[PDB]
């Protein structure tokens, strides 16, 4: 019943339908494992088709406290309160939850995105103003009998997917689920132990891959990498694809690359393998990323004699972010109850006739180094 309950536009997030207040007000809400505040547009905005009207909800309670939340992209400010919330195509329950009513924002809402708010699915430790503001999923678990776990199947301009709350839907993946430990419960922080481009190790001290943290983040589009790792990755992808020369602006994500419709040279771009820490000492597994994932299609009727793409790997000063283009084609299980993240090949997996995205292991390392940065 919960399958295919996500929609979205490429590069603009995935959202689920929710209702807030009594009587229920329907809003589309972006699913974000990279933050912990539930917030909704609550005042008119040029890019909002609708917004939360507190005056029409008898169950709304003002907490008489303001809140400000800056993301990597965009920021908003709002007023804290609580109200009743439901998920029409999720669990059939109603819970009272904290809600930030967004009254002002900057570069947060996206023109034509079809969502009006954001659902932060991470832990209280990174909630604003502080960790006493209980996140939605915590409220959901406390107030209902829903198991402490959710899974995301994000599929690759209209896109779709499934958010399954309370369990795992085996129809959504094939093969085995591999688990990596959640290192610390704030973001969904994980540990990358090795990175290869077309089978070739980048050969860095593995702490570099996790400077200063690595997270799984559905609310971020790109694979974001620490500067040192980003430069190494680009050098290696350039080398692999050297049969064609692209403008420096493409690698900086400032420019599109286009080919005649249907002629994208996928084969000249390498597969990227990210090895994640396993649940056993010095063991790991890898997820493999095809160019069909990290070259993101940019839909534009004006350019449609061609297929055009943006490079969806970018530089970070705040650690590695495994964003939506990494999650796409995998079934990702956020197993909060057992403090682990599971990965499996998704039913909507990425592949052509030569290569397939994969989740595989086990791999062993002799080096006994802890790859966590802290
Ligand atoms: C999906 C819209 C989007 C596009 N892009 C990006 C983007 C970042 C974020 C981003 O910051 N997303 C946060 C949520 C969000 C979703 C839609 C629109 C605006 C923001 C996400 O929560 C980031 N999670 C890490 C983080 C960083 C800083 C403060 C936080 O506070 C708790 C959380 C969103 C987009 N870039 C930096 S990027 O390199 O992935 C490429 C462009």
């Amino acid at each position: 019943e919960m399958v295919d309950n996500l929609r979205g536009k490429s590069g603009q997030g995935y959202y689920v339908e929710m209702t807030v207040g009594s009587p229920p007000q329907t809003l589309n809400i972006l699913v974000d494992t990279g933050s912990s505040n539930f917030a909704v547009g609550a005042a008119p905005h040029p890019f909002l088709h609708r917004y939360y009207q507190r005056q029409l909800s008898s169950t709304y309670r003002d907490l008489r406290k303001g809140v400000y939340v800056p993301y990597t992209q965009g920021k908003w400010e709002g007023e804290l309160g609580t109200d009743l919330v439901s998920i029409p195509h999720g669990p059939q329950v109603t819970v009272r939850a904290n809600i930030a009513a967004i009254t002002e924002s900057d570069k947060f809402f996206i023109q034509g995105s079809n969502w009006e708010g954001i659902l932060g699915l991470a832990y209280a430790e990174i909630a604003r103003p502080d960790d006493s503001l209980e996140p939605f999923f915590d409220s959901l678990v406390k107030q209902t009998h829903v198991p402490n776990l959710f899974s995301l199947q994000l599929c690759g301009a209209s896109v779709g997917g499934s958010m399954i709350i309370g369990g795992i839907d085996h129809s959504l993946y094939t093969g085995s689920l591999w688990y990596t430990p959640i290192r610390r419960e704030w973001y969904y922080e994980v540990i990358i132990v090795r990175v290869e481009i077309n089978g070739q190790d980048l050969k860095m001290d593995c702490k570099e891959y996790n400077y200063d943290k690595s997270i799984v983040d559905s609310g971020t589009t790109n694979l974001r990498l620490p500067k040192k790792v980003f430069e190494a990755a680009v050098k290696s992808i350039k080398a692999a694809s050297s049969t064609e020369k692209f403008p420096d602006g493409f690698w900086l994500g400032e420019q599109l690359v286009c080919w005649q419709a249907g002629t994208t040279p996928w084969n000249i771009f390498p597969v990227i393998s990210l090895y994640l820490m396993g649940e056993v000492t010095q063991q790991s597994f890898r997820i493999t990323i095809l160019p069909q994932q990290y070259l993101r299609p940019v839909e534009d009727v004006a350019t449609s004699q061609d297929d055009c793409y943006k490079f969806a790997i970018s530089q970070s000063s705040t650690g590695t972010v495994m964003g939506a283009v990494i999650m796409e084609g995998f079934y990702v299980v956020f197993d909060r109850a057992r403090k682990r993240i599971g990965f499996a090949v998704s039913a909507c997996h990425v592949h052509d006739e030569f290569r397939t995205a994969a989740v595989e292991g086990p791999f062993v390392t002799l080096d006994m180094e802890d790859c966590g940065y802290n």
